[PDB]
């Protein structure tokens, strides 16, 4: 059966336009969806998309032998500095299997094992500052998780020490890069992009680019300056080849990956372990089964992999904030062929679908109708979960390669700030939650007071 493709106020030669012009585009998306259905189309100067917010639609979606991972505007913006890197390149794109297949095992279970003496070690600084503060002093969270995961991600990636903590104002590279993320964004509501009233925004773009690539080339310096032997994930990338084609990565694309994994590999997590403790520290009984569980399990100075692994609970709270509000709200779809979707709505081959990930979360018809509320609890057996039901991660082959690194650094930091602090809302603070192009809480402020319980000395 046949429906037509509901769509919202239309604005002239401008289409659907000027319907985003805040800085919160994806929390604007969200009350569309509320507004017209599980289904709507989205119209711009030189665009077309659809997006879907329904598990069911959403359910067809994922099928690969359907559709494929479709590069939105969001990051054909985003191409312009991650370029042919993993996450902005094409699935047909040579590159995209080439370095799939070379940077895979660099995320095996025996790669995680490997990561996890790097990621205390980042996590006790954490731990470090948090513990020597004084009473008066307040906890930024966001700006602390940015430090936390930059350096976590830079050092048991690239063998590199950001020293974020060593810092006072944050990461030259941070400012670079979400300056960067957040020109790629405001710039989908520019309706003449190269209309010169944008130059000093095109040449502060590539200042930051430049920035970002300075730090690369240190990178690689740092590296063939050797420097022990390594087995990383830049050692892979300097060294791995395709056993399809043979061949090794060419330096164009090794500063795409690293440029890649700098910002994909922190910046969402930043965001989770921000929103994570957001929603602790607003459910106080719910941060309580929590903290028990670190102080229960946790009962080393300095965490195991295996203690990690059975914080189970802890993963609930994570895989629940990731549920309310994934740091990644959304990736696109192309239909690979003419097709009927969800038997009610047919699509050329090519038309695009955007999956607007947070209305997918807050499907009533799978999660009840406390679809706000936060409980943990919802996540006791993932097996109760339909299929393609909760997608943080994004789906099938084009999903996130970094999962497993992710969940278990937000697991392992969050389980040891539950056992060494207890947690304060100075603020009776107003989530606000920043956007560009993903998802992070700004302004969000906590004070911390000690248990007072030692650590060890990270030694590996
Ligand atoms: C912590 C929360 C994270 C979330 C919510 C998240 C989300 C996502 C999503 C939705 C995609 C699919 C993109 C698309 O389909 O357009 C993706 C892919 C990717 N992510 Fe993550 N991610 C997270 C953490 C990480 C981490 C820790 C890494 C570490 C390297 C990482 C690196 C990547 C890479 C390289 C891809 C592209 C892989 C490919 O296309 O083959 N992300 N992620
Ligand atoms: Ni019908
Ligand atoms: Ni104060
Ligand atoms: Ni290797
Ligand atoms: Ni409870």
């Amino acid at each position: 059966t046949i429906k037509e493709m509901p769509q919202p106020k239309t604005f002239g030669e401008l289409k659907n336009l000027p319907l985003l012009n805040t800085d919160k585009p994806v929390q604007a998306l969200m009350k569309i969806a509320d507004e017209l259905g599980e289904i709507f189309k989205f119209e711009a100067p030189g665009r077309v998309t659809r997006y879907l917010s329904s598990q069911r639609l959403i359910k067809e979606a994922c099928d690969e032998s359907r559709f494929d991972k479709n590069l939105s505007q969001a990051l054909k913006f985003v191409r312009d500095f991650a370029g042919d890197g993993l996450f902005t390149s094409w699935t047909h794109e040579k590159n995209w299997k080439k370095a799939h297949n070379i940077l895979l095992p660099s995320f095996s279970q025996q790669a995680m094992k490997g990561y996890h003496a790097m990621m205390v070690d980042i996590a006790v600084q954490l731990v470090q500052k948090w513990e020597r503060l004084n009473a008066d002093e307040h906890i930024e969270v966001p700006e602390d998780m940015t430090r936390l995961t930059l350096d976590t991600i830079g050092l048991c990636g690239f063998n590199y020490r950001f020293n974020s903590f060593y810092r006072d104002q944050p990461h030259p590279f941070i400012t670079s890069m979400v300056r960067a993320l957040d020109e790629a964004m405001n710039k989908l509501q520019r309706a003449n992009p190269d209309d010169p009233a944008y130059d000093e925004n095109k040449r502060q773009f590539q200042e930051d680019i430049k920035v970002m690539n300075d730090l690369v080339d240190k990178i690689i310096a740092d590296r063939k300056a050797s420097g022990e032997q390594s087995d990383d994930l830049l050692t892979h990338m300097l060294n791995g080849k395709d056993p399809e084609t043979g061949e090794p990565l060419d330096d164009e694309n090794i500063r795409y990956q690293i440029i890649t994994f700098l910002i994909a590999g922190h910046e969402t997590t930043s965001g989770l372990l921000s929103f994570a403790l957001y929603f602790l520290v607003k459910n106080p009984h719910v941060l309580q089964k929590a903290a028990e569980e670190a102080a229960r399990v946790l009962v080393d100075p300095v965490p195991s992999y295996k203690q990690v692994k059975q914080l189970k609970y802890v993963g609930m709270v994570l895989n629940e904030a990731l549920r309310l509000w994934p740091t990644a709200p959304a990736f696109s779809l192309y239909a690979k062929e003419d097709t009927v979707l969800g038997g009610e709505y047919p699509l050329e081959k090519g038309d695009e679908l955007m999956v607007l990930i947070p209305q997918l979360h807050r499907d009533k018809t799978i999660w009840g109708d406390d679809v706000e509320e936060f409980r943990p609890e919802r996540f006791e057996n993932p097996s109760a979960i339909p299929q393609h039901a909760f997608k943080p991660f994004g789906n099938g082959q084009r999903a996130c390669i970094g999962q497993q690194f992710a969940l278990h650094e937000a697991t392992l930091v969050l389980g040891m700030m539950l056992k060494h602090f207890d947690f304060e809302d100075h603020t009776n603070y107003e989530l606000d939650i920043k956007e560009t192009l993903t998802l992070k809480p700004e302004g969000f402020v906590v004070k911390a007071k000690s248990k007072k319980i030692p650590l060890g000395g990270i030694p590996s």
